[PDB]
């Protein structure tokens, strides 16, 4: 096995959880129509459904919550945020926004005229985007296939590609990172063919660690700098802060160039969608927690602990013989449901079978990243077959302990030991035509 | 001669304000290009930009903040907020959203196919039909509305929206009868009826205070009645729910098929529909604030703030937009600066002078605000020139209100000494009033 | 009339209050046996029962509440407190304690050997103390009769007087202050006859203002200094922080001399009564609110507002013809109950008649500072006759508005207009032998 | 081979700790005169001085903090706390106080006329009669107690006090039978019986875990039973009620005349009896914490922390004070440093070495603590040499516990390389261990 990294903090406030029996948990998931999204938080012991804005802040951040300035125009709480923003990244301009998705709505359009296409390093997407994720063909997976991109900027005109977005770490692979090298190289093609380069930075901090730890020549290099370097190869960044700023709400747009015409556009855009640009849909409370949490997320001791959780969980899973995305990513594990349940074909949803079944085991709450989540064909209506059947364990930051990770690994191993008994997957009782998996009702066969 | 109504509460926590030199303040505004929006809030004493999202909460709301469930799906806080809304409004479906903008963004798409909406608002595919401005001056001109419906053809009227209180008119309330009569014309033509409900409680008190035969009904019943006439409502919670973040959609009929579109629209625009862009803390604060903002003792106090201020303005013969609305005061800036023509911005001079005289931040609701012509760029001549004093809830005391009245009278007295207003130096193409740069002549 | 001084702050959190009818308030006070101390806070609209620890803090103080260090030995929250303490007063040593009464228990004994007597500037007392309060014989009332004291240090031996305590402002007079001059002069006799001088400093800040405002030659002098001067004429101070540090809990002992042998004694004493001397019975939360609130209480803008409340209330009362302690004190007004109810003799308690009757009027809660509070003779058992019948309005800091002060003045004037109708006072149904007024039950005649 | 019990809760707020260099830490302790009490808490990683008042509260407790009534008389918070106590303990009277010291100061005067008290404690007009130290080792030696009562004469025994858990023995629990048997001897001689109840819930779980025929009873019932055998109780709330401030007196019989003395004693020593030296925030936190600290899921977890730690100590053959108590670990320091004689303080060397090895603050419970003779001044030879690891509640994780075990094993392994302990340089006359100054030889 491997050793866990003990928390470079101590616990100051706890949220008590009601403990259920398995017979109770069975009733819960049956009452939710076997859709884990219909469970009540109160009935979930370890909630791994997402790492987005479910983190535990510090008593420093809560301190700033009480000091939060709620002024419409010009809150003091706003400058402390932009001052951090300009420090950490060294960008010229920083703009608060309420959600990660709202950062894109504010910025992307100015450069992305309807009809222009942009390439990213992703595998899945909700979207006119061109996906050139480097084939896993393991280390630093989730790079951009710089070759593929470079040729895509020619099969599709150069003055046509609206922009390139490198999201770091790459979510759609499992949180795998991006090499300082894959960033210079993606940068290079961007300056030649004149395309703007944006970094989607939701898990930028976990990414910097993965560089310090793995990319050759960043061993003794400062985390603070490994960040500030990544944001030299980019014209701009958009961010969901709910991730690596260990916060509960917020998003951030930054443009390196202080004089970049985008700035006057972003302010006007923000005023229209979010509100006056010195709170950007964000509260004084949240601006404070976000200017402080920007730095907690960077601290190298916290980054080592956090990487170590993942390492610990992966070691433990190696050791029991369970299949997961081999180089485990920044923020959690992806269990291969089709491997544990070869009896369940894709259309019976092996992902939900594991997810449902892990909840029944220890009140852990996961979600299918597989055929259930993929949905039905937008035109044919027919159920799509996913490349992989994963169930995802997304880990909110600074909230679960080693003891909970043992609750997770162990619950996984228990379903393995009895997987052979579930002879049938699930079937869909009712579903809307769109965002199916959020809403649908299922039953067993 | 009106007397202030004492706060039904005591102060529990304080935000200290650094007091500035009248000398010191002038540098602070010159330094900020004579545009109030550039002032740092720390250099503002009475800050009256908006009543949106600047309210003081209660300790009950804050113990809410500490208990807030941050779960992505199924949080405790969401179910509390849902119950509060179902109970107050007697609707079958209440959707939490992050802003009043988000609630319109999510709800209106369904029926507003690129078709008109008719609104009782007075400025802004919207058609306006507020009555010509006496009580209940936010009322919608029902005769004119029916005229429009037929002139466009019912087909082409997608929804009808009544804003209560009618902000565009100063916070002038809408009669319970006006709603009932608007509802009946919607039903006649098969047109959905939505209430814009940001200041529904101030409107509820106004009905109680002035509509015949409601003197005796409770705010609970008054609110339940006014929403029974509608199909749905959208609202920025940042006003009468006494919070700093929130929006809220309600659909009356529990089986309406509109609900699945709302849920789908929300999942995609804001996030999963059990948080809808809000956090644990804010859904908590919101579920408690819903009831605080409609308390009968609070609303009598809230309306008292406003009666008092107006009473003082009347004692000095100051011309304001009368009767005073539910949430602030609009000072006739042209009434007080005739020497100041529209294109030199009488509303922006009075708002600078109030921040010189007493550290009160206000804004212009006049020529300056409304900027140039879409295609000409020549300064538009606003129909009215005002300076808006927008009062956050439970934040300021009778004393602070006296500072306000005092500053208006004093500026009044020396208004004849200013004979020339201001002039945009720098300006963006759109939205200038927020971020333009001014200077005097 | 006079103008009120508007708050140099704005309201950030409110505590809602349930509003009662007079018929409801009548039921409350009857159910409490006409003892105002038996009322429930929830049934009191404006609670003037004390200004001790009922103040409203700032969002700065609450900010520090969340950052509070709860370490037993050596909390960071303790040094920020002593650092303020040594700044404001310039004393060498500062020691946190839980209550104002606990500061005395910790310090006084070391110097006050059983049998030695000490003189103060007080009128009443719970106590072997000698009281030499300057006869009102109005301005700067509540000085020490330096003459009387000086002769008391001779009728009672000089090497016998354990210490002199000048409490500022003087509570027992009504919050009237102490002149920088009365402090030098009381200091002088203390250095000659070798007696230690302690300042009881519960309302030191209100006192400094009264000096800046009234004592000749302190007009243009800094509040920060007018404090630091007062604590040059003293060997030590004890303090209930619940007063002019705008806090909810805490007490403070300070000794000017850094090398003063008392220090090693105070630490040992504190360890025995309160706990380890780096929290002194105080919580990390409370140490933070107290190090920040030390400075809010000093701010000259807050001191002008606060003095102005009192001035405003007194002006208004002058104007209606109501009798109160003429030079109104730092922290509230004392209404002369015997003057409004000449029908009620002392033994029928005019104080409680007004107090009860003001509650019935507007849910204001006061207390008798008169014959009811004085109690019965410790030996004879017979009801004592007080010098004055006051009912006290003690004003917590930064919690009530001008509108509430109008609620107070006006409720007073209403009982005046109908005082002639109460033909009889109250009688005691049951009382314990000690601290009578806190506990006793009354009825009307 | 024991497995930790996972926390019945998730972390909601964090206190970050600056990690120090083993090099850096040595300066920090030398700089602090080799006395752990001088270390600044910011330079401590795992801080195990006391479990008194260092516990982590819950968000429910903190929303309590925000709602706390600060009224001088009749505060909401007081009535909540009173109800909690009446309900948990089934007593007629519950008096809030600020500390466990304050509760004894207020209650004991009445009967303890300058007369003896008999206690089951093992160190300290107190007479001790704990059994000679197997389970329930905090038990009171009932036979010896009755011997004493008669040897002094009942007249001269003023009250009898059972401490649960028996701190002086390491947190060793007291049997429900031991209480029942002590109660019966009190009743026989007309002697008041008081429970010292600081760790009553850890004791309740121990009874459930080990006393025959309680495996099936609930903690609610177990606690109600153990207090039914007593007349009154005093307690520091800072331990098993999972708060940072508080004490609490209870009197069983609702009509007892003792109550008016308590109220009078309190009004005079602490303050009016509806706050009793506590504030709004702390009475709130206390009323919620009462129930949290006795939850059955929590107590199984709490006891698991301790079973785990001991299990690790046993895997390495580390000698600790066994069986492990409810609230921490006492490491036999003389067992680990024989080369270290009592007067060179083996407990103070192990506690320095643990803070060198891993930033764990512990303290000596041995010669160093117990200081010189009242009249001689020569170093007393403690009966036992220990180092106390006192575990605050809901603050540390299995990982942190592994740091602790790891640091003890490592120090163990290199203990033979230290052949000479420490030597008081400076010292006060009383209480030296807290504030003395040490150095090595
Ligand atoms: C009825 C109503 N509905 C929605 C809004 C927008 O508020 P929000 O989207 O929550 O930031 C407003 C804001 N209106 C103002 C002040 O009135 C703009 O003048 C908010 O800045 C409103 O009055
Ligand atoms: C049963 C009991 N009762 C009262 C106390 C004193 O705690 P307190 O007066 O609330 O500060 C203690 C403290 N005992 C210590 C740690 O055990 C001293 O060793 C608190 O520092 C106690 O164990
Ligand atoms: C799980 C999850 N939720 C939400 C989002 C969108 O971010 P935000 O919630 O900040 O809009 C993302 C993508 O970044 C995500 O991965
Ligand atoms: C009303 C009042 N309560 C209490 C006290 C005692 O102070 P503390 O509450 O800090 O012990 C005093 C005296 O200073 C007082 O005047
Ligand atoms: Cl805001
Ligand atoms: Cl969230
Ligand atoms: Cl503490
Ligand atoms: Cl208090």
């Amino acid at each position: 096995a491997v050793k866990y990294i003990p928390e470079p903090f101590r616990i100051k406030m706890v949220e008590p959880i009601k403990m259920l029996t398995r017979e109770e948990r069975i009733e819960k998931i049956k009452e939710a129509n076997y859709n884990l999204f219909n469970l009540k938080g109160a009935d979930v012991y370890i909630d791994l459904l997402t790492d987005s804005g479910t983190n535990a802040m510090s008593h420093d951040q809560w301190s700033g919550v009480m000091r939060g300035d709620e002024a419409y125009a010009g809150a003091s709480s706003y400058f402390r945020l932009v001052d951090a923003g300009k420090d950490i990244f060294n960008y010229g301009f920083i703009q608060p926004v309420h959600q990660g998705r709202a950062a894109e709505k504010v910025l992307f359009p100015t450069f992305l005229s309807p009809g222009k296409f942009a390439i990213s390093n992703m595998f899945f997407d909700t979207t006119h985007v061109i996906l050139a994720g480097a084939r896993p063909i393991c280390k630093f997976k989730g790079n951009m296939d710089v070759e593929k991109m470079e040729k895509i900027i020619l099969e599709k005109g150069p003055e046509n590609i609206g922009l390139i977005v490198m999201t770091i770490t790459n979510n759609s692979a499992g949180g795998q990172p991006v090499s300082m090298k894959n960033i210079r190289e993606t940068s290079e093609i961007c300056k030649k063919y004149g395309i703007p380069f944006n970094i989607d930075a939701a898990r930028y901090a976990e990414n910097a660690y993965f560089i310090k730890r793995d990319e050759e020549g960043y061993q003794n290099k400062s985390i603070k700098d490994i960040i500030r370097e990544t944001f030299s190869y980019a014209d701009m960044f958009t961010m969901s802060a709910k991730k690596d700023t260990i916060v509960n709400m917020g998003g951030l747009i930054g443009v390196k160039d202080p004089q970049s015409p985008l700035i006057l556009k972003i302010k006007a855009n923000c005023i229209s969608y979010e509100g006056f640009f010195t709170y950007g849909g964000l509260g004084g409370r949240d601006l404070e927690a976000l200017a402080i949490g920007l730095y907690e997320g960077i601290d190298e001791d916290y980054l080592k602990y956090r990487n170590g959780q993942m390492e610990y969980l992966a070691s433990r899973l190696d050791d029991a013989g369970i299949a997961y995305q081999a180089p485990i990513g920044g923020h959690g594990a992806f269990i291969d449901a089709k491997a544990m349940f070869p009896q369940i074909p894709y259309n019976e949803y092996p992902g939900q079978v594991l997810a449902i079944e892990l909840y029944i085991e220890a009140g852990i709450r996961t979600c299918d990243i597989g055929s259930y989540m993929l949905g039905n064909d937008p035109d044919t209506g027919k159920q799509l077959e996913a490349d992989f059947e994963f169930t995802r364990l997304a880990i909110p930051r600074r909230v679960y302990t080693q003891s909970h990770f043992d609750v997770m690994a162990d619950a996984i191993i228990e379903v393995s030991k009895r997987a052979h008994e579930i002879k049938r997957g699930y079937k869909i009782i009712w579903e809307p035509p769109i965002l199916r998996h959020f809403q649908a009702s299922l039953a067993p066969i």
